[PDB]
Parts: C-alpha cells; structure tokens; sequence
C-alpha cells in the first residue's frame, strides 16, 4: 500500500504496518522446552525421539548414524535440534510435517544421483 513507497508499494524495507492480532503473547517455538538424558544413545534414535515429543513427523534417513550424550534441561527441542544436526552435520528436508534426516553426506550423494525421481504420479521402486 501506499505508506511511502508508490513505486514498489509493497511495504518490506518500508515497514508493514501490520494490524496486531494480539502479539503481545503469542510466540511460542515448534516445541515445548525438553528437559532428559540420553547418554551413549545412537543420534538415529534421538531424531525419531524428537518427533515423538510432538515435534513434527521426523523420519531419521538409515545413513544418520553415530552416537551422543545429551543432557538437557530448559532446552527447547527445537533449539537441542541444531545441537544434535550439527554434531554429524545432518540437515533436514522438510516437506510438510514430515521432514526427513539426512547426513550432509547424503544430502551430496542425492545430488550424484537421481533428484527428479518422480516425472508421473506412480509409486514405484521398492528397492533402491
């Protein structure tokens, strides 16, 4: 709208002057704050776990492999997350509750192979 700007009147740099439905209060992160231990567990497991605390429907890739000591206390999952994806550099393909993780590694070897594995709606490929 015009606030200033006419010429790109969308107001971004400009400032949106947003009409506040109550942001007083309301921030909230993905997660609740997880406060547990989870020493010399496989880091695949501790994935899965962090969707089974309501976080998403993570699915952890068979390549996330490794083991790690986590203890938490007043850590949001969503901050303990980053904790974990950067101690074996994982990282996160998210496509809509459902993400999916998967090692750096992997991340590169999908790039080496076939990206586009879908060119017609069939589920097809039982064995990769």
């Amino acid at each position: 709208m015009k606030h200033h700007h006419h010429h790109h009147p969308m107001s971004d740099y400009d400032i949106p002057t947003t009409e506040n439905l109550y942001f007083e209060g309301a921030m909230g992160f993905t997660g609740r704050k997880i406060s547990l231990d989870f020493q010399d567990v496989e880091i695949r497991t501790i994935l899965q776990i962090l969707a089974k605390e309501s976080g998403m429907n993570i699915v952890a890739s068979d390549s996330v492999n490794g083991k790690m000591t986590l203890s938490l206390k007043d850590v949001p999952w969503d901050q303990a997350l980053d904790l974990v994806m950067q101690a074996r550099n994982l990282d996160m393909r998210q496509q809509g509750n459902i993400v999916n993780i998967a090692p750096r590694d992997e991340l590169l070897a999908k790039d080496k192979a076939f990206l586009q594995a879908e060119k017609d709606i069939a589920d097809l490929g039982a064995l990769y």
